[PDB]
């Protein structure tokens, strides 16, 4: 199945997935000098206070934090949005060097790393149903470089070990995603896909400008994480990101 590597990345991925080549299609460059700032944006409106975080995954591709969801809790509303967006899940794409890792790119900059909430509409009532729906999810993309700790990450690093290898998970309650935005909500914002299978085209992507800065020593721990499940051969976790996708004259957005 769909992996990063020679024989399965992700320029094999419209084998299985045609969508791939599709009209929407995520990553996407920013181009600074071609987004246009938006005025019938509104405010963005990320309310995590009552996140509920139930347990941390090693699914072969990243690790997912998972949120329990069946109450409408942590959202996101406001700025190109309509209506309300759940937290169900985040996980991050990164390298095996500093100097890639992003998924998003800036003037064609790429960061260490890049962090993914991932959120349903709720007028859909059930995630499944959600991702039948053009609008069906909004994901919140954040860059992250290598700099001075990040404290608000140190859990996620330390449990690294519990989850190594494909399969396994560990009980990751009470995490606060609060402790992963960066002071500003400065956007850009387009339409486009899930990054990886089955890159369903569902997706109004709302990244964040301001990266988050995190250690040397805390990307390291993420590069220590096994694609492989247990017992068998080692590949080590690193490049877990697409590359930039071609923007088909969408236009991407700014919030300033
Ligand atoms: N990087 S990204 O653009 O944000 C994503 N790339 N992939 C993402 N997956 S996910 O939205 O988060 C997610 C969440 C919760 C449960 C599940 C889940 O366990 O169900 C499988 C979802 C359909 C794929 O399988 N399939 O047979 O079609 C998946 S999000
Ligand atoms: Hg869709
Ligand atoms: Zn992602």
């Amino acid at each position: 199945h769909w992996g990063y590597g020679k024989h399965n990345g992700p320029e094999h991925w419209h084998k299985d997935f045609p969508i791939a080549k599709g009209e929407r299609q995520s990553p996407v460059d920013i181009d600074t000098h071609t987004a246009k700032y938006d005025p019938s944006l509104k405010p963005l409106s990320v309310s995590y206070d009552q996140a509920t975080s139930l347990r941390i995954l090693n699914n072969g591709h990243a690790f997912n934090v998972e949120f329990d969801d069946s109450q409408d809790k942590a959202v996101l509303k406001g700025g190109p949005l309509d209506g309300t967006y759940r937290l169900i899940q985040f996980h991050f794409h990164w390298g095996s060097l500093d100097g890639q890792g992003s998924e998003h790119t800036v003037d064609k900059k790429k960061y260490a790393a890049e962090l993914h909430l991932v959120h349903w509409n709720t007028k859909y009532g059930d995630f499944g149903k959600a991702v039948q729906q053009p609008d069906g999810l909004a994901v919140l993309g954040i860059f992250l470089k290598v700099g001075s700790a990040k404290p608000g990450l140190q859990k996620v690093v330390d449990v690294l070990d519990s989850i190594k290898t494909k399969g396994k998970s560990a009980d990751f309650t009470n995490f606060d995603p609060r402790g992963l935005l960066p002071e500003s909500l400065d956007y850009w914002t387009y339409p486009g896909s899930l990054t990886t299978p089955p890159l369903l085209e569902c997706v109004t992507w709302i990244v964040l400008k301001e990266p988050i800065s995190v250690s040397s020593e805390q990307v390291l721990k993420f590069r220590k994480l096994n694609f492989n499940g247990e017992g068998e051969p080692e590949e080590l976790m690193v490049d877990n990101w697409r590359p930039a996708q071609p923007l088909k004259n969408r236009q991407i957005k700014a919030s300033f």
